[PDB]
DNA sequence: GGCGACCCGGCGCCCGCTACGGAGTCAACTACGGGTAGGGGGTATCGGGCAACGCGGCACTGAACACCGTTGTCATGTGCCTTG
């Protein structure tokens, strides 16, 4: 499990995330999932911040850092021929 | 045992442009240890603002000469009157 999780942290995401940011983001994600499961509603950012014990600015920071790129070579969907990489200047 | 079908894969394409919708995603943890990165603290080095001098144009110094220009000046020449 150690080797597998190290590999997932260090080689899964297109934009590399440090291992301890990786555990921070997965911790906040799983606990937020628990918040949704308990309260049955999207938790407010301040409540999440206190649950994580960090301040809201770190919450927003890791939330924004925990994304993944979208591929240009995808159909635009407006038309089959068109692709996303041919619409951004 | 090369022919033979047939079989199968395997591939290759599948009119033109504009113009025309949106979007966005399920499964660890903590301990250490370093190294860097930032913070303020303090310090040597470079840059911007004022006083003394030098010029430079012209300007005054007119003073001292020069340039016409003027009415000073005049010993010396025409015109009338008196006498040979």
């Amino acid at each position: 499990r150690q080797a597998i999780t190290r590999a997932m942290a260090d080689q899964a995401r297109t934009i590399r995330i440090p291992v301890h940011m990786v555990e921070v983001i997965n911790k906040l994600a799983r606990v937020q999932r628990q918040m949704l499961q308990d309260l049955g509603r999207e938790p407010t950012p301040e409540e999440l911040a206190k649950e994580l014990d960090m301040t809201p600015e770190k919450v927003i920071e890791v939330q924004k850092y925990g994304r993944e790129p979208i591929s240009l070579h995808t159909p635009l969907g407006e038309d089959g021929d068109s692709e996303f990489g041919d619409l951004i200047e």
